Parts: C-alpha cells; structure tokens; sequence
C-alpha cells in the first residue's frame, strides 16, 4: 500500500545552516522521523547529494537542529574510474528510496528506522566485477538563514564554544560527539550525546576536522547494513549497543517490522471508500506528518507524546501542550492508537498530585507545556516548561475516542480518575463566582505574583512603566484608565490558557478597528476585559480568572460531564454517572439561557458583571464584540437545543458572515476586529472548521456541512500539492501560514477525509 503514496511530501533538501529556516523561523525542509527518534533524513535532491540522504537532523532536547547536509554520501569506483549514476529518489509512508544507476553498477538505498534511536540504511549493489566504495560527509559550519539567504556570518562553532564537535573513528565507523550545550532557547545537549554510525562491513576511514572519507572493497553484488543513531545521554549510547548488534544481525527482521507496522497505519486510517485519490493522500499527508511528530520518552517526559510539529521553532523536541494533544490523539486513534494513547499519558503523567512541591493548591491541573527539561522551580534548566496555565479540555472526548476504536475497557479505568481530577480542579480554581461555569484563567505563579500572592501588573503611558502589585491597585488603576497600555502577566497567560490569543472575544482589536467601533457608537471599555483573583475559604491564592464565562469553554464542560458520565456507566459506577449528567444538564441549560442572544440568534460569550442577571446568568452575551466559532461550540458539543441550532447554522452558511471562499473562520466578516490575516480574527483553523462541520452534522446538517468540506477541499490552497500542513487559511484568498508539518490541523484533515470529504 505505502508504494502507492510516493513523495506526498517534498522531503528533498541540503541544508547549509544548522538553522535553515523558513519566513517564519522553521526549518525549511521536512525531515523523515519514525518511531519516536530523535534524528531525521532527507532525500538527495540532485548530484552532489546522489548516494546519501542529505541534512541530518538531531532533535536536541526541545529543538530541531541540521548536522550536517552531506553524511555517509556513497560514491562507488571501479577500476580506478568514478562510476557515473543516475538517481531516482522518493519517501514513502515508513522509509525514504533512492535508486542510482549505471551500466555496469546499481544501487537501491532504503532507509528506515529500527528502533526510537536508530534507523536502518540498506545498501543493496549490483555488480558483476569487484567495486571500490567511498562514503563522505562534513558537519554544519554555518549558523544561521532565513529563506536561504544567511542572516549573518556566524559560525555554529564561534557560537556555541563548548559544542566541540569531534568525528573520531569507531571499531565499526565512526561517531560524531558533542559537548554540553545549555542554550535554553536554541540548542541542548548533555555532553554526553552521540551520532553514531556502525556498518555490517570492515571500512577504514580517514578524519580531516569536520569531514570524513571512509573507504572499503567489495567483491561483487552484496548488501550492506548501516546504522544511524541520535543518543542524548551516556545512558542512551549504552542502551543501544546490543540493539545495534541485534539489527546487524537480524537486519531483514527490523526492515519488515517497519513495513507491516506502515501497511497498518495505512489499513486501519484510510477507511473512506467515498474519498478520491486526491482526497485519501490528504489522509496520507496527515498520517506521516502526525507520526513524524511522534517522540519516544525523553527526559522528565516518560511516555511517547506528539507534539505540533518536529520542524517547528518552538514546537519540536518532545514539548507537548493538552490543546493539541487532545485532537492529536483524537485522529491517531483511527491509525496509531498505542502512540494516541501514551500522548494523552504523556501530558496526564505531570498532572498535579496532592504534596506538589511547587503547587500543592493545583490539584489535577494539567501543564500547558511539558518538554524535556523541567523549569528550574521542579529542577531543571528548561526555560519552556509551563505551569502559568492549561489549555481548553477536550480531554474525555479524546479519551473516548480512543475507546470507540479499541473499545478496551482497561484504557477507561486508568484515564478516568486522571480525568475527574481534571474536571475537579476546573470547579475549585477556574469558577471565580462559584456558579459552575468556568473561565479561562492563570494559576498563582513566579511570573503572576510576588511571594506574598499579591497579582503583579505593569501600567504604562508613553515611556513611563509603573511596575505595582495586589488587586486592589489593580481595581483602582482600571477605572482611572490614565494609561496607553496595561500589561497584566497573569491575564497573559490567561488568553494562552483559552487557546486564541488575539481573538475578538478576549478584547483584541486594533487602533483602527476600535476607531471605527466608537466612531460607530461604541465605547472604547466594551473591549476591556476584567480580570480577578480566585481564593478559598481559608484566603489561598488558587489561581485567577477573566470576569467572562466562554462559550466554548462552557460547552466543553458540557463535553466533560456527558464523557465521564458515558466512562461512569461503563465502568460500572452508576451514582457518579448519573451525578456528571445532571451537571451536563445544568451547563446546557446556562449557555442555552445565558450565552443565546434572542437577537442575534448566535452564542457569545457573558461577562461577570458586578452582579448576576435576575435569571442568575454572571451576565448579558457580549454581542457588541462580534460572532466568532466558539458560537458553533455548543452544537459541537452537542449542549444547544434544535432551535438554537437552527439559527447558528443559518448565520454558519451565511456569505456575509461565515461562509466565505474558505468558510468558517475565527471571525464574522462582521465582526468589528475582523482581519483575514489575523489568527485569531478571520483566520480559518482546521479544527474550529471540524467542529463547525459536526456541529451541523449533529443537528441534521449534514448535506449542508459535507457543501462545505468540497468548498474547503477546492478552496484551500497546497491541499493537494506536496508542501508540508500547515497552520490556517485567509478565508478570502485561501492562503496558508504557520508551521510546517503542524500535527493539529494533520488530525483534523484526517478527521475531514473520514467525517467529510467525498468524491463529487
Ligand atoms: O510557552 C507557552 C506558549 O507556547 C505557545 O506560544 C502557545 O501558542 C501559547 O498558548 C503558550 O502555550
Ligand atoms: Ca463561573
């Protein structure tokens, strides 16, 4: 099956700089990982890179960095005389292929990977008469370019002093080592990782500074075997000595797991015989692209995760954020369940337990990001690790996701009480008003509060910066409203925690947008956002909030409650079930009465007024901000009534609103902060486009929803060529940006080929 799908990504590429990156600050080409390794290879692309597979790339900790372009390059001799090829290179899902040709010689490279620190090269030759072999390579000297074109002279040496990058021969090859590396932000190493190469056959190589020749004699047609392994610790390099062994040995053995383990993937995920050519290699796309985002455990990280994508600036290594894990692992059940499952144990696996050291007030909150090296407050040295947040849960529907494929009973009882928790610290630290709707929130941190727990904020006007703390300041700096800009680290991390930084909802808009609002009739203040401390009853800081309850939020604990109530019964704990529906009940029933405007006819979300409405709703939907996706999260989540269904899909379908040349966006066209290049204002999104598409599906829209998958399918642009996914769309011109190789918008197209697409 995988030889049906060749390069249906441009996996080509020989990279010049260890930072060979994109506009956007990733790298530029799209490396094949597999297995949770922590290396990864391109394919030659042309004659200087004919023989080998360019541009080693080492995930080193929390980033990606290119080693080399040229390492372990085969050329062949006969006789004195280079012999002259030809090549023809492709990936497939699982391996990359090249075949090189020449009369009298031929060659067929396949590389694939063994084990989560190793991967496999064949060296298959045909020949009559004996060959001289040589195989090359040279590390990296330049540090840095950004489309191509080098960003300055430095050197990844004169850079990084203590890297030391050394190539010494081995008994079996060679390995390069590296020295300890602590650059937080760009490049970790312990001083004890390797790149190692071991061979099936004697070769003798020759090192010249940061190059290698190596050289051997064969007598006719054979095969080689070859290793490559990226080890990070002195442990590591350990470990995989008599797994290198094992695959010398038994080399047939570890190339046909590799192949069955992609026919599976390929099987089990490409189960829409509606879907065309076109639309199935989608799918395809999505599988390699998620499962190259796959990690093996790594650090404090003692579970396979995935995490947005391995070429990204901030997203490669093994960072791992719930948002993304939650859809990850959504779509991989459909193909990869084992790796769906540890991805979601990943990011359970630093759920707060009762005793934390650092935030024993958290029970069960749920990191915004995990990732190799632990902050220095649990440890470490890593400057990503995030306990400021969470993310929105879309846990539950995640984990039973996983159940209806697998439909393992044992995989419920180990998640569920890891969910409750969850769903419990939701209730004690993000329900500032205590009426069991939540907000979005920051908890009590370094960042947000002096040690005492008042909240720091920083007032600023002109160029004068007044840096105070506790909320009663805060109260009394907010009405005068004498400042250009207040600045509020905790209300940051709490636009992180709601997953859409700059949306229209949260209060952003700018300078001229909000010009033409008041010039309108607005106020200037219908856009400020309020912002509280959350304290038990004792007067412990837990954590804060936005005075808003989110629709979205809201509906997704409405989500929560209707998934552990289903986990409940089948685990057979029928009072617990019968408690989590009725809470399902109740949250319906608030953003059914609380978040529908009866003008409008769409959801928004409400403030927390000074005081509640006499319908005992925190306070009116804030219609004067515009409509956004998170009106289509009740349907979504399956909380609105038929009615209110009814009317969010007419406003969903309407081309003044929602349905624009790519639909669905994360604004109205008449929203007031609209912007197509805006990410969180116009941007289109592939999994707030999904949701819109099941929400209509639910409530008896399908023919209408499967209309806009084909104009999504026609509209958004590289759908159907060979460049990496990427992050959203222009809703007017279809135009892509983000990261490449992006797991969440991967899992959502997946869910599209599944759910949506079709042949017309
Ligand atoms: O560093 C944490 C930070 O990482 C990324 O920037 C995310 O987009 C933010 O929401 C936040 O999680
Ligand atoms: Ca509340």
């Amino acid at each position: 099956n995988a030889d049906n799908y060749k390069n249906v990504i441009n996996r080509t590429g020989a990279p010049q700089y260890m930072k060979d990156y994109d506009y956007d600050d990733h790298q530029r080409f799209n490396p094949f990982f597999d297995l949770g390794a922590w290396h990864g290879h391109l394919l030659p692309d042309g004659p200087n890179t004919m023989g080998g597979f360019p541009g080693v790339a080492l995930l080193t900790e929390e980033y990606i960095n290119f080693m080399a372009s040229n390492f372990d390059r085969l050329t062949v001799w006969q006789d004195g005389k280079k012999v002259d090829f030809t090549l023809e290179a492709y990936s497939i899902p699982g391996a990359l292929v090249q075949k090189l040709t020449a009369k009298d010689v031929q060659v067929e490279m396949t590389l694939r990977f063994a084990t989560p620190r190793t991967s496999l090269l064949e060296t298959k030759i045909t020949s009559n008469k004996p060959l001289d072999l040589v195989w090359d390579g040279e590390l990296l000297e330049k540090l840095e370019a950004k489309e191509g074109k080098p960003l300055s002279d430095k050197t990844i040496a004169g850079e990084y002093p203590d890297y030391q990058r050394k190539i010494s021969a081995t008994r079996d090859g060679l390995k390069v080592t590296f020295g300890k590396v602590r650059a937080t932000w760009d490049l970790l190493t312990s001083g004890e990782s390797e790149y190692q190469v071991h061979k099936s056959l004697p070769v003798q190589t020759e090192i010249n500074g940061n190059r290698f020749t190596s050289k051997a004699h064969i007598n006719g047609s054979t095969t080689l075997y070859t290793t490559y392994s990226h080890l990070l610790t002195a442990q590591e390099v350990s470990k995989e000595q008599m797994q290198i062994r094992d695959i010398l040995a038994r080399p047939a053995f570890y190339l046909t797991a590799s192949q069955q383990r992609w026919e599976e993937y390929l099987k089990k995920g490409l189960t829409n015989p509606d879907a065309t050519p076109e639309q199935t290699r989608v799918a395809v796309k999505a599988i390699e692209t998620l499962n190259g985002n796959w990690r093996s455990p790594g650090g404090a990280v003692k579970f396979n995760t995935v995490t947005p994508s391995v070429t990204g600036r901030w997203f490669s290594g093994n960072q791992t954020w719930p948002w993304d894990t939650w859809k990850q692992a959504f779509a991989m059940a459909h193909f990869n369940p084992d790796i769906a499952k540890e991805n979601i144990r990943a990011v359970f696996s630093w759920q707060i337990q009762p005793g934390d050291s650092v935030r024993p007030q958290d029970v069960g909150f749920v990191p915004d990001l995990i990732a190799w090296n632990l902050s220095p407050e649990r440890g470490g040295d890593g400057g990503n690790w995030n306990e400021r947040n969470t993310k929105p849960s879309l846990a539950a529907w995640s984990v039973m996701e996983v159940y209806n494929v697998t439909q393992d009973k044992t995989w419920v009882a180990e998640m569920y009480p890891k969910l409750v928790a969850y769903h419990d610290w939701w209730l004690r630290n993000r329900d500032h008003n205590g009426n069991g709707v939540p907000e979005y929130g920051a908890t009590r941190d370094k960042a947000h509060n002096t040690e005492s727990g008042e909240m720091l904020f920083t007032v600023k006007k002109g160029d004068k910066e007044e840096t105070q703390s506790g909320l009663n300041n805060y109260a009394r700096v907010v009405e005068k409203g004498q400042y250009d800009s207040l600045e509020i680290p905790a209300q940051v991390a709490a636009s992180w925690e709601s997953g859409r930084d700059d949306a229209a909802v949260f209060g952003f808009i700018d300078k001229e947008q909000l010009d033409k609002y008041v010039a309108n009739g607005g106020k200037r203040s219908d856009w400020t956002v309020k912002f509280a401390e959350n304290r038990s009853q004792d007067g412990t800081l837990l954590g804060y909030s936005l005075l808003q309850e989110s629709v979205d939020q809201a509906s997704y604990m409405y989500s929560d409650n209707h998934y552990l109530a289903e986990m409940a019964t089948i685990l057979g704990k029928p009072e617990e079930a019968k408690r989590y529906r009725q809470l399902a009940q109740q949250l319906a029933d608030y953003i059914n009465t609380c978040m529908f405007d009866p003008t409008t006819q769409f959801y928004y979300d409400v403030r927390i007024e000074d005081k509640p409405l006499a319908n005992g709703c925190a306070g009116k939907p804030i219609v004067e901000r515009g409509k956004g996706p998170e009106g289509w999260s009740p349907l979504f989540n399956g909380a609105a009534t038929q009615a209110n269904a009814d009317a969010v899909v007419k406003v969903m379908l309407d081309p003044k609103e929602f349905n624009t040349f790519v639909p669905l966006g994360t604004a109205a066209l008449t929203n007031p902060a609209f912007g197509a290049d805006i990410y969180w204002r116009g941007r289109v999104w592939v999994d707030q486009f999904w949701f819109g598409l099941k929400g209509m599906e639910r409530y008896g829209y399908r023919d209408d929803a499967l209309k806009l998958a084909d104009t999504f399918f026609r509209h958004a642009k590289g759908l159907t060529a060979d460049g990496p996914i990427q992050e959203n769309y222009n809703p007017l011109t279809g135009a892509q940006q983000g990261a490449p190789n992006f797991s969440w918008s991967a899992a959502h197209l997946y869910m599209l080929y599944n759910d949506f697409f079709r042949k017309q």
